[PDB]
């Protein structure tokens, strides 16, 4: 009496950021949103379901993960298992390729890949665009690792209307990559959840935020059908500020940048200046990701060199969306 | 043929800030301003005007200062010569006790200076609130510079009702200090006039700002009435980030910060966090104020001397309103 499943889910970097609940319960999100699921980092997560266990159990790393790590693990097993009507407790076995909760999306490719193991023990047979709504319900920036490439959220109205599907692009995102500068691997001080929460409840800027955001993702959309490289990086360097910026118009303010931030950003900018174009964004951390075409991303890793150690920074491609795998 | 007059006057900080003007002929602000002026930094000027002068001529730090760098000096002159109706040039020689264009308020103290010494060498005989009125179009801050202690700028509505006056506060401001960190004495990238013209003209988060500016000075009265420094320090640090994060969603956006101010501000937090009650705020630039009550002024230094020079660490008390000099 033993159900198991397997699955891989790739992280994604949000170009045009998902900022923000309209339901907290359900994960619907007040705007939509558009990432690139990478190649570098990525989520192994293998699930059981066995009458035999007695409590749910979450190991991440081959390290147990104690009550509090484990709470949000159990909601969303709590969650699949009312959407199978199945009353066994569950061993979830993951591995990140990636630093957690340090901003680079662990919660993106974790909560995909436990999805999709889910999805394959209790046989339900998902369709990608429900799959991507039932990840969603775990981490809303998971719903799309379900998919390659680049990926939009449609924020919808409901529980029905609110998932992800894969942007053609004619091959563009094979044209491109994104080097992480690592500038602190460690657990970030406000996760990502209560940042936004915070941001939505109290900050006077979050409606700025809100009455731009589609215009960015209009902006994206005519940038790809012409493969313009630079309206692309200028709308979403501009958008991850926008995002940022909210944060200090919360009470109390607060903000995800370290001092490493700066200095990344600034260079960005350098490297600009002396003919190398490339465009920052950052998601919920101090870490900066630079958008930049493959053609040109060596020059960037020596550019950057001069302030940064070869263990900071770590390039990345296109990469796939998720793979299922019964066990 | 020739009229001379000298002045002195400090430097203040905005503890609720000035950022952006409804009149930019006028120097009529969007809101109204409140700051502490501070007795570490100052200017000196003297001006001559004199029918032999073939050129109006300004002199700073000992150094004559170019056509770029004299545009505004000579915008202020022709100003205050029609309202004299005097058609001589001019000698400027002023001597800044201050880092020039770096976030430390030189604007302040220079134009207040200056405007104290034409109304001394044309005998026009101004009231302080007149004085504030002739500073202020020169540059907003100035016109608080003309007062000691804390001073409010009423935004008023026309050239005749926007100027600056003492607040009392039975003698709080001799109770506090603010102690320096200094980032970057260099000259800044944005001025403090053009970043806060991209800012109205551009910035969705802009009236987010305007929303909240006069809350926060009510309360910054209430807490002068009380003396009550956590809920002043409170206000004040929330109203210099707010206001920093209006460029962030500016067109293009743009940062004042470097990299050390924001080691500085979380150093503030860790103060605050081990037992020192201090607040910090920023002008238009990279350097950090943090307002501090006198007797943690030493703790202060030292805890930030763990990762700051001496030479970064420069302490400043309540300073006097404007000095003029019949010469
Ligand atoms: N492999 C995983 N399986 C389950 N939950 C995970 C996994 N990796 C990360 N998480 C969850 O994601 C949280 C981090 O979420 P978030 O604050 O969005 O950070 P991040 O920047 O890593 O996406 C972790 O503390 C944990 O709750
Ligand atoms: N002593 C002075 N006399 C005249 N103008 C001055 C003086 N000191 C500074 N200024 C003017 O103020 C400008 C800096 O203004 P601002 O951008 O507000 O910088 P700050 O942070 O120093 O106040 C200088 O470039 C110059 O135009
Ligand atoms: C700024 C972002 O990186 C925030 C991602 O937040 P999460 O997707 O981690 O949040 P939850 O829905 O609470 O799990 C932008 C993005 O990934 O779209
Ligand atoms: C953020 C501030 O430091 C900006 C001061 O700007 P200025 O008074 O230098 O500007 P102008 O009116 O253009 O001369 C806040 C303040 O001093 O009130
Ligand atoms: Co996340
Ligand atoms: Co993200
Ligand atoms: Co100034
Ligand atoms: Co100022």
């Amino acid at each position: 009496a033993m159900l198991s499943g397997k699955a891989r889910a790739h992280t994604n970097i949000a170009l045009i950021k998902y900022w923000g609940k309209a339901n907290e319960e359900y994960i619907l999100p007040m705007n939509s949103s558009l990432s690139l699921t990478l190649d570098a980092f990525y989520t192994e997560t293998t699930v059981t379901f066995d009458a035999h266990y007695s409590e749910d159990v979450f190991i991440l790393n081959g390290i147990l993960q104690n009550e509090k790590q484990t709470k949000k693990v159990k909601e969303f097993l709590n969650l699949v298992r009312q959407q199978a009507d199945c009353t066994w407790f569950a061993k979830v076995e993951s591995q990140n390729f990636v630093p957690t909760a340090a901003g680079l999306a662990s919660s993106a490719s974790g909560l995909a890949a436990l999805a999709g193991a889910c999805n394959v023990a209790l046989g339900l047979n998902l369709s990608a665009k429900d799959l991507s709504r039932l990840a969603r319900r775990g981490s809303g920036s998971a719903c799309r690792s379900i998919f390659g490439g680049f990926a939009q959220w449609n924020k919808g109205h409901s529980d029905e209307t609110s998932f992800a599907e894969n942007i053609p692009a004619n091959n563009w995102e094979n044209e491109l990559a994104m080097l992480f500068i690592l500038i602190n691997d460690g657990e970030k001080d406000v996760s990502s959840r209560d940042g936004m929460k915070r941001t939505v409840e109290t900050s006077s800027f979050y409606q700025g935020w809100l009455d731009n955001v589609e215009k960015d993702l209009s902006q994206v959309h005519e940038a790809i059908k012409t493969k313009d490289f630079p309206r692309l990086g200028e709308i979403i360097e501009a958008n991850g500020l926008r995002m940022h910026g909210t944060t200090l118009g919360a009470v109390p303010p607060f903000t995800y940048w370290s001092p490493g931030s700066l200095q990344a950003m600034a260079l960005v900018r350098q490297a600009r200046a002396k003919g190398i174009p490339c465009y920052f964004t950052m998601d919920a951390g101090p870490n900066v990701k630079v958008l930049v075409e493959k053609k040109n991303l060596e020059a960037l890793k020596t550019f950057l060199s001069e302030h940064f150690s070869k263990e900071q920074l770590v390039p990345a491609f296109a990469g796939p969306g998720i793979e299922l795998f019964e066990t």
